[PDB]
């Protein structure tokens, strides 16, 4: 019984993606035992079903209150699959860690995703989409792909998205990214269910507004769902993405909520866009799990990564302190030749 011992909620579906990564057991306790009503939560417990279903010889044991877990990681199989996500969590919260794994199978991920499709606090279809993805695609990832089938805004739901990984590839390419990423054009997907057009145009116009003096391309693709295949309940939302022609890729996403005045919630994706942009190195602080991950699992060599001093948060901290304990691997940061407080983060494999 080797385990490497880790405490709390935090990062669960991260450090139970790299016990799966390194083949290390794991084990979570004294999970919310300091809360009202501690132990997992109903999409945990949901998430690790999910794990069991895309594996094979895991062996998961969770105790009678629910405040620890242990989990012994199994083989990266995949196959083709349908999971029901609780109301409790949306889409994004399941499918993004799956990313983590399926180009690394031995069999296609072919997984449908019943659920809710968007929240304040997870990562949307969209941004899944033309934002992630793409970035799988600069490691190496081909072939990888969300379809939305049916959206669903909450609180009903009734969403249904497909995730399909045709590209199955031994470990990421080793990455070397010293410069910041030159944003060349604003694309995105302005979307809503169940309502008049309006909502996605005021949306768009109040984007616009604050973009308005970019000298870049601004162009927004409006995505207006009516019918039974935009879901139960009416909702709308906006995601912004920053591009350049060597396919990295910044961006920021919100929804709205009933009262909520699109043009506010437009402009608001476009500030945090341009603040994410202001902070970014290669990625932006929404795509580093991802980036460093990607990074740490390529082969046995060093790769090197440009961040930025304000990309140094208490998430990013807690992001290399898990990786240390399951890979062991440490991270080294070298302050860029450059008139910048920007540094390069230098990795290397482990040896996939």
């Amino acid at each position: 019984s080797r385990y490497v011992t880790f405490e709390g909620s935090r990062n669960f579906r991260l450090r139970v993606v790299m016990a799966t990564l390194s083949g290390k057991a794991i084990k979570i306790e004294k999970i919310r035992s300091d809360d009202l009503n501690p132990g997992l939560k109903d999409y945990e417990v949901s998430f690790l079903r999910l794990m069991e279903a895309v594996t094979n010889g895991s062996s998961i044991e969770i105790s009678y209150t629910g405040t620890t877990v242990i989990f012994r990681p199994g083989i990266i199989t995949g196959g083709s699959y349908t999971h029901q996500c609780p109301n409790s969590k949306p889409v994004g919260y399941f499918a993004e860690p799956m990313l983590y794994l399926a180009p690394f199978s031995k069999k296609k991920f072919s997984i449908l995703f019943r659920g809710i499709t968007s929240s304040h606090n997870d990562a949307g279809i969209d941004a899944i989409k033309w934002g992630l993805m793409p970035i799988m695609e600069k490691f190496g990832v081909r072939e990888c792909a969300l379809h939305t089938l049916k959206r669903g805004s909450p609180p009903l739901g009734g969403g249904e998205v497909h995730l399909v990984v045709d590209s199955l590839i031994a470990q990421p390419i080793t990455m070397h990214a010293l410069d910041k990423t030159m944003i060349s054009s604003i694309r995105g997907v302005s979307y809503s269910t169940r309502v008049s057009p309006s909502l996605v145009n005021r949306m768009i116009d109040g984007a616009k507004k604050v973009l308005k003096s970019a000298s870049c391309e601004v162009n927004i693709t409006a995505d207006v769902w009516r019918g039974e295949n935009s879901g139960k309940s009416p909702g709308w939302g906006l995601t912004l993405v920053a591009e350049n022609k060597q396919g990295w890729r910044i961006f920021s996403e919100a929804i709205g909520d009933a009262g909520d005045v699109p043009e506010d919630i437009g402009a608001s994706v476009a500030y945090h866009l341009l603040e994410e942009i202001s902070k970014s190195g290669v990625v932006g602080r929404n795509q580093l799990p991802l980036t460093i991950l990607y990074m740490i699992i390529g082969k046995e060599d060093i790769g090197r990564l440009r961040i930025t001093k304000d990309q140094i948060d208490e998430r990013f901290v807690w992001l290399l302190r898990d990786i240390k304990k399951v890979f062991g691997t440490e991270i080294l940061l070298k302050p860029v030749d450059d008139n910048t407080t920007d540094l390069i983060a230098t990795i290397k494999g482990i040896g996939f």
